């Protein structure tokens, strides 16, 4: 039963240029995702220190990226607080949009697209190297939801009947682009995210396939 909504103008103007950009560093956008999963689990620990209760439904704190090379998908799953239906709506299509504007006049004066982050919508960044993502969240207030973009006017959410249910957090879905394939292996996202894995406080997982 998927709802349609439409981006805010700002947004859908960023994801267009993003999505069609030839700039050079497109692997930035594992750092931006992996800050935005490291927020999201100082919010849940943060929530938790007067309501230890909400860890309950996933008490283990994690990154987890897996790659699924036959669906040409890469994952990025974060155990952190989630997002309700109303927030995936509000937080990433049909407001979000006051960084979204400067960072595109920071763009147009030479800024670098790696300084997404510091507007805060270093999420549009997954576009560098998708070409769709579907946001699936589980937050502890309401059911687990698929919201799904493929950089358009428009987005859908829809309620989630075809996912692993998750105890809570978010699974980034990246529907890769062909040419970016190479972030599907286990090497290359080792040597990206080791560039800035330092001081991520949470355990970064890599889900690997070993033959036996």
């Amino acid at each position: 039963s998927s709802e349609t909504f439409e981006f805010q103008a700002e947004i859908t103007q960023l994801m267009s240029l993003i999505i069609n950009t030839v700039y050079s560093n497109k692997e930035i956008f594992l750092r931006e995702l992996i800050s935005n999963a490291s927020d999201a689990i100082d919010k849940i620990r943060y929530q938790a220190l007067s309501d230890p209760k909400q860890l309950e439904t996933e008490p283990e704190l994690f990154i987890r990226i897996t790659p699924r090379p036959e669906e040409k998908v890469l994952e990025i799953r974060d155990s952190g607080i989630g997002m309700t239906k109303a927030e995936l709506i509000n937080n990433l299509g049909t407001i979000a949009k006051s960084g979204t504007k400067a960072f595109m006049e920071a763009l147009s004066a030479g800024a670098d697209v790696s300084m997404i982050g510091q507007f805060g919508v270093g999420f549009y960044s997954l576009f560098l190297v998708a070409d769709r993502v579907q946001v699936i969240s589980k937050n502890n207030d309401d059911e687990q939801y698929i919201w799904e973009s493929n950089a358009g006017g428009s987005f859908t959410v829809t309620l989630d009947t075809v996912n692993e249910k998750i105890g809570r957090g978010t699974i980034l879905r990246l529907f890769m682009k062909e040419d970016q394939l190479e972030y599907l292996e286990e090497k290359r996202i080792k040597e990206v995210v080791k560039k800035h894995s330092e001081f991520v406080a949470y355990p970064i997982q890599l889900m690997v396939t070993k033959e036996v």
